[PDB]
């Protein structure tokens, strides 16, 4: 008997840690240690999907004496209206009600067109430069921050102001840096709300200001704006990097995609399914039990912490035959869990798919000789950030 301890080592830069796959083979749920409190780790697709849809499992901590969290995790939980278990039901419901209609079909159609032109322009600059080039800086970073500038109705140069703020806010290693960066986000967003009240446009904060019919406070609106800024670009950047790395590892599929850009939607779903980096701590969705829940023969008791391993579940052979293989020819693959599922299903997921599809429609057709300019093992997944990610991706072409 040796209690497994998260986070598990991964000898590769991508994929699932061997110990987590080992637990997955043994069964759906295991008690594990963590850096903080012990938790139930759930690793099989069926049980992770079921529990994500179970209303007894929530983000908020119901415990009287809550275990201390990093400033970074506290900020993330508060941006998600999970900081107070007694008000989470009403506050979370309001959050989703106010954010979901900010991603209308009308907006997403307009944004898809702008996104596609912008990727064309980004790749033209890339193709004209002299390798080695940092694909992370000049492509992966630039498209999702472009998109957030569009959503917020701010000049594109603003992303040079806010482009490191999700990383700094979600830096679990430095509480002081996390809090100081979050204060910058807050100040910026409160300035933006004040401007949009006299100079509105076709953008998210202007719509929230107009909502029913001006009843939201500036602080309420800025809180929603902060969630869009802090969840709305960094994770997408990470998936562009991961998708590039995965396609570089699979030259037959990459050549298929270069020949037929109509495979890009399929490629994007495989990228989301398989795109897990380093120790994959961001692919563990945290929850607390607000009532007793039975999983197989294991009883999760009220108050227990649960880690839902969406990454491991997306690799589950029970759900995806040859679960570790990248295959954009999969016929009717199950819906992956990389955007979550249930009450907190990612609000931006349709927009994120539009971004990834536009990139991977184009990338290897425009740059067919694209390849890493450094060994894979030199790429450093940033474990201390809640969102993970690589800091650079050197390429030649
Ligand atoms: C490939 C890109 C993305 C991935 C993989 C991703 C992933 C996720 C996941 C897994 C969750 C659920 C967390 C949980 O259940 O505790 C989530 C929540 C959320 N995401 Fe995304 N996300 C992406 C892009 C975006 C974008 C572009 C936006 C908006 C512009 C966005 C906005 C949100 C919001 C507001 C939430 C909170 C939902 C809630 O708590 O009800 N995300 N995201």
């Amino acid at each position: 008997t040796d209690l497994p301890r998260l986070p598990f080592d991964n000898p590769d830069i991508m994929g699932i840690a061997p110990q987590m796959l080992a637990l997955q083979k043994e069964g759906p749920i295991a008690r594990v240690g963590t850096a903080g409190e012990d938790a139930w780790l759930v690793t099989r697709y069926d049980e992770v999907r079921t529990l994500l849809a179970d209303r007894r499992l929530r983000l908020s901590n119901p415990n009287p004496q809550p275990s201390a969290k990093s400033a970074a995790r506290a900020f993330m939980v508060a941006l998600m209206a999970g900081d107070d278990h007694e008000t989470e039901p009403a506050r979370h419901a309001q959050m989703r009600s106010l954010l979901i209609p900010r991603f209308s079909t009308r907006r997403l159609r307009l944004m898809k067109t702008r996104i596609e032109h912008h990727v064309d322009e980004l790749l033209d600059q890339l193709a004209a430069s002299a390798p080695p080039v940092d694909l992370h800086r000049v492509l992966s970073f630039r498209l999702p921050t472009m998109v957030v500038c569009d959503l917020l109705g701010v000049p594109l140069a603003d992303r040079e102001r806010f482009g490191q703020w999700a990383r700094g806010t979600f830096d679990q290693s430095d509480n002081e840096h996390s809090a100081n960066t979050f204060q910058q986000v807050v100040d910026y967003m409160l300035e933006l709300v004040a401007r949009k009240r006299v100079e509105p446009g076709d953008d998210i904060l202007s719509e929230l200001i107009a909502e029913k019919d001006g009843a939201l406070s500036d602080a309420d609106i800025a809180h929603l704006g902060n969630a869009v800024l802090l969840f709305g670009y960094e994770t997408t950047i990470v998936r562009i990097d991961l998708g590039t790395l995965l396609l570089l590892r699979n030259p037959v599929q990459r050549a298929q995609l270069a020949e037929d850009p109509g495979l890009a939607p399929a490629a994007v779903e495989e990228i989301l399914r398989l795109g897990v980096g380093g120790k994959g701590s961001n692919a563990l969705i945290p929850r607390y039990a607000h009532g007793d829940i039975t999983v197989g023969e294991t009883v999760i008791r009220t108050g227990d912490a649960v880690m839902l391993a969406i990454g491991a579940a997306n690799y589950d052979d029970r759900a995806f035959p040859d679960g570790g293989l990248f295959d954009l020819t999969r016929v009717r693959p199950r819906s992956h869990l990389a955007f979550g599922h249930g009450a907190r299903h990612c609000i931006g997921r349709t927009l994120a798919r539009i971004e990834l599809t536009a990139v991977f429609e184009r990338l290897f057709r425009r740059l067919p000789d694209l390849r890493l300019a450094v060994p894979e093992e030199s790429l450093r997944w940033q474990e201390h950030r809640i969102t993970g990610g690589f800091d650079e991706i050197p390429v030649t072409f």
